[PDB]
């Protein structure tokens, strides 16, 4: 396969739960192992913005997502917010790429300062110290100077700051076409195949 | 009225022509005077992403937009890319708020460095020196460190960096609901009434 | 009226509960709507430093403060520390000015880094991104370099850092005269009328 | 004794003359030698805010303060604003701790830039170059970014920035209880005994 | 005695519980008063890495450690994570030196930003503002740029960053010899006698 | 194979010769080519801390290490401190990963400033300019601000700063278990297989 | 005694050998233990500028200086430029204050960058990491921006930059009076008694 | 002639009046026009440190210095501290080199901040804006970080920071030989002939 075998997917409490669920579904279809983390505020966002009824405890959640995505047994792992025995908590774990989608401004702040107050924050801290891929998908507007400084610090270090800012150049016709644009970008960044967004200009020889 | 009487609306060559046209339409419905500027690359984007057939020369363009928006005669002014005799070129002009929507990374760069190579860039340079409102609506992903440094420099100065990153917390059902989210934010930032996006929590007394 | 119609008043766990209660009372007398937030540590400070017996749950608290201040029904709203459905949590809310009085060094840190770990921190993050008034009233001594850097970063962005450092130039005769000095400064900063602190030199024509 | 034998106490033209006089009295009661400096603006503040009738010339001033404090002959020395032959002017002097209480924003600026335009400013410049204790007690609100940058620069160098921001956690009952809080902090910082402010938690074993 | 009478010893959730317990034992043998704080994650680390069965509540914990160390009654105080009435919470407390051993990257971050979210973080914030000794003993590898910036900021302020990086120049023969190397360095830094690590070169006159 | 075929292993004069020798042995067992460099001070450290009798001249040294490690003929190359004709001296060489283990503070300084005064320093300078892997394993305590600034500068550029700070979370029972922890981290960072340190949480599915 | 029992005195190759020899003599008369280091260039300077015939090897040098100063046996220790077994090389040594007098611009550079290329440079690196007194006495003119940046970096960390810039305010009558001025300042900085330079203003009561 | 025809020589209140008087005498002997400025504190220093009885008012001072130096009529001009009609006050004046010898730390501060509070400070401000030579001769020890930052800022701009730190490499035999060393350096920097300090190595061909 091209791209990482394992992805840590963390969903935090920005608007855009749809982007996280669609990414999880795409990663499952590409036969990747997903270590799934979700914050308390992100549970509230998913309850507010979607009709997904996500169970709260990790084992129930894991069984639900496995069914939702049509995943294989053990393909999706779910770890709680204080589970320091989970792989993402330590850099001695097997290497994963990590994506925080959506990434709240609070989680962006914790990653930029190194707060490590829960497993999502520590997992990102570990990605940075081990030089493993870290993609943050903020959804906010305006972005204040506090947000922008945190994004710049992390981008300079090598994290990818990929805002949930879909393009329109393929004439999207639904909300799902816009969600898929951003998910396609995340997968492209990870090196994972995707067929939702064409390769710009691939057939253009000259003019 | 609340908010500015005159807005300079510049459209530059990022994806998201729909956001600029919808904003222009909203500003027209709120009886504002609009000084409309559009870059050459933005003309190509609007031809690519929309079915709007925008004439190229300023007088033809002005007549077309006036009809498209149902604007009053003289409500929309159109100025060419090198028209230094137009109001946005000088700080001795009557005060306007300015919005660049969509804002390409190239235009964001020119504003942050002060390049003033065309009327959009000079008009933003003038907004900054006169302390008049300047809102930039970038549409790009990932945002690189070059993009983020330019955004931070401008935000620290007092420009509003408002990415085209729509929220989902009112369960959008179409592309237009997502376009309207971002346009509502721009209007809110300008102080101009809008009824597309509710006031969060306005009826929530306690819990 | 002059000044904002709505103020978000957050009390956090620095010494000086008296300043927050007196400000709340003044804002009520000036017929303003107050969205009142209080941290867990600030509840302990108010229990320690005052004889105010503040109930813990938001509805009981709201009823108590309404009676304490002689407020109109619905004039004081109380929101809990994780209530993301409350107006201060989103920039799509109606605009309010925000004051954190007293502001602990921990809350000052969270605002400067963008931590957003509770509704007070997120509400300040939202004030900054929307360019709405934000006044922080720290009470600490010494101020360390960590405190001072956080204050400078926020002041450079446009927050007002208004320490609880009363002046003596009107020969104060009680603790309340010193509390009123600082509250008068906050109200002056907000643009809200106050008659506790005279306008310096207003009758001085020459010398 | 614990703490310094000699303190240079400079009073400059911020509000809060009471803090300087109370500190002088406490230092006298602790049998310390005080080198007392006072600016022209601080003389005006003491005339405005207190009923202390302080004579203007150094010898008359010295005799007055000696009587006011019940000091021993020669315990309080008074030096004029241009007296470069006084001990605080040179680092070849015997070592003293220095406190500027109250510290105006102008004096804070001079210390941070090294202006040395009078004996107070030079004495602080000398404390810094010799690594002798320097405590600044600003009284201002708001603190602007100019004030905060000057405070941060000096704090990073090792000066203590101790704002006149009294705490309330011992339920103060008078203006004097609040003045004594700040004076207690200064003495604590200097290492000089004081019995006005208890040692927090000293009898708390567990909970 | 040489060195401080009282030490605040905080253990946080980095690997290396052995260093904290050995330091506590050494400080007890040197007849020092210890104010002992431990984070929730550090309790899990001590359960994972050691055979010490540490009770969870502060009074039970205090009684256990008193027996483990052979301490005198009241020599070890234990305070909970939110106990703001404990001495380390306020700079008006009696002066202590503070050591965080081991220091997690999350606690290092909180100290560098001033987050004060629990008593360990606030106690370090207080050490810095009062200029009292603060020694951080991080255990992590690699150290990322986020870790290193937090360490540099604190070191520039005057905190000692003492990594758990034992030397081998006395030919250690057990894990305990390596634990004792680091503990000896901490005690040396505090000015507290220790006989585990010889004074390098003390008998070398020339060569 | 996974990871680099060739590693430049430089040992410099920090304590911890054991880490360098164990790493060399592991790299030999993984059939890697090693270009081995050692400073004069590191020779003294190895004589002081170990019972390894390392010959001083490069050919004798090469023959000794080949026997010590059970290496194949030509698998270990040894180059002298001024050998500019050796592969590590030029970026036109075949690509190698480089590790400095242990890394003295002096060598860390030379790499951060670009001093290139010997082949170890130049080889690191070359790794940086060619963007080849560079891992520094400092062993020092405390780390001063000079050390930390040099580490941050290099980490921001992309070098891995991996302190000799072993973890204890697998209950180490000997000095060798702690040496192996750090060596395992280096090999993990290089992408080279190792079976000394388990993959954290690899069998943990949920909780 | 007041001040340190042991001083590491390093002489490096700036002009002003007289200041180093006079300081060594004063420290001997004050019954201090001196660990004496001298660079190769400083030997040339002492041969050029003085009639002191200093033997080159450490034991001969030690015997010569002992006789020159009238020191007790073992009061002056001499260590060679690569003697890493000497006390100044390690922070596990007994604590000493360190003075580099004169300090060449090259040695100032090495200390500011952390080069540690000889025992003088490492000894200063160790003073900084252990927070032990470090006084640098540069003699150069002009001071370039490279010199000044190195001095500022070190001063901000807590080293004392004490240029060989004698004062004239006691009407010096010989070269020795000017040498003694600077030596008096060094001793004052160290806290060591000296009777060459009076305490400025000590008898001035008022004016 | 080589070097400038006109020099503005300002003496400010650092110790070292001898350097200023000797420089004035040398410039007179080299037939240069000198615009002489002296601060009030520098008058006190010259009264304290020398037997020069300098009259206070500019015309009397001018006549005295003309006689002291054996200058031609009009060769030395003297301007008062507030004389804005004097040539040094404006950059439209004829070009002069400027030297401040000695330069107090207060004058160094004013030049680095641009305070222009008297003619010496404004004259230096004018030298900088016109890119005319500016040489500052500070005499202070220690130099604090405030002094060093002011010196670095000015050196980076192109001012020469030439401390009064005489060399000894020509075996000086009197105070005057040391004064002449520094004066020779100033003249060398200005490009003005001097025969007090030989050209180092001028006759050394090889070795
Ligand atoms: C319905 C809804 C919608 C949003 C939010 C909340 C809720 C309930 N929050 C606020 C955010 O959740 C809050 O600051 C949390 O503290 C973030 O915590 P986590 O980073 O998820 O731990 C939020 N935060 C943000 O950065 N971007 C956003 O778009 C939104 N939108
Ligand atoms: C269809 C299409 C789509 C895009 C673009 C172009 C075209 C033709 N370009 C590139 C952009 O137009 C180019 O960098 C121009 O140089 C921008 O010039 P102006 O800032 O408009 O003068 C572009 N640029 C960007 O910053 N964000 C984007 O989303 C896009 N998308
Ligand atoms: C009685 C009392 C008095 C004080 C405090 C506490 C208590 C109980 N705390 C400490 C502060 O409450 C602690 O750092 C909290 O973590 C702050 O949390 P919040 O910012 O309120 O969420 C405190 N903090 C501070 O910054 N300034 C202060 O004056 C005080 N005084
Ligand atoms: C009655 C009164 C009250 C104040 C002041 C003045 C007077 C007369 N000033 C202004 C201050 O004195 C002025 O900026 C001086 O220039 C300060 O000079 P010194 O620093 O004392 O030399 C003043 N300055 C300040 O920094 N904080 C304050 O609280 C006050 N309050
Ligand atoms: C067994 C074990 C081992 C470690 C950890 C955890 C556990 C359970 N954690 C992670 C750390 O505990 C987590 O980031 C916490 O959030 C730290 O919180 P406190 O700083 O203790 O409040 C951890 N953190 C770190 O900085 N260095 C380390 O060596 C380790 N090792
Ligand atoms: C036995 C022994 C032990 C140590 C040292 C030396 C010796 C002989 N040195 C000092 C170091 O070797 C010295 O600063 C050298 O200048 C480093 O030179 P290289 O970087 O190897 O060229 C040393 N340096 C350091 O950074 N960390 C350490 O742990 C030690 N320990
Ligand atoms: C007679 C004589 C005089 C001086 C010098 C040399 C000699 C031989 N050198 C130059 C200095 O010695 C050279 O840069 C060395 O490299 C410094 O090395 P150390 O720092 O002593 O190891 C010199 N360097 C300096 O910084 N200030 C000075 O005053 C002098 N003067
Ligand atoms: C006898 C004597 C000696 C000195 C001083 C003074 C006196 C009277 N002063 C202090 C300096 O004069 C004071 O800070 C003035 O404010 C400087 O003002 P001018 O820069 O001359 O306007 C002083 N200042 C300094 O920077 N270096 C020094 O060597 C001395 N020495």
């Amino acid at each position: 396969m091209s791209g990482p075998e394992r992805i840590t997917l963390a969903m935090t409490g920005a608007s855009g739960a749809q982007y996280g669920l669609r990414l999880l579904d795409c990663l499952v279809q590409e036969e990747r192992e997903v270590h799934f983390l979700i914050s308390k505020a992100a549970q509230l966002v998913m309850a507010t913005e979607t009709d997904v009824a996500l169970p709260a405890k990790p084992q129930a959640m894991q069984a639900f997502l496995t069914e939702y995505c049509g995943a294989a047994a053990g393909q999706i792992r779910v770890f709680g917010q204080n589970d320091w025995m989970a792989p993402p908590a330590s850099g001695s774990s097997a290497p994963n790429a990590m994506v925080i989608c959506p990434c709240s401004t609070g989680t962006l702040s914790a990653v930029a300062t190194g707060a490590c107050n829960n497993l999502i924050e520590r997992a990102a801290d570990v990605a940075l110290k081990e030089r493993r891929p870290l993609v943050l998908v903020p959804r906010e507007a305006p972005f204040s100077s506090i947000h922008l400084e945190n994004m710049l610090k992390l981008s300079n270090l090598g994290a990818v700051i990929l805002p949930a800012a879909p393009g329109f150049y393929h004439q999207p016709q639904s909300v799902e076409d816009l969600v898929d644009f951003v998910v396609a970008r995340i997968l492209n960044t990870l090196g994972i195949p995707q067929d939702m967004l064409p390769r710009w200009g691939e057939q253009h020889l000259v003019s």
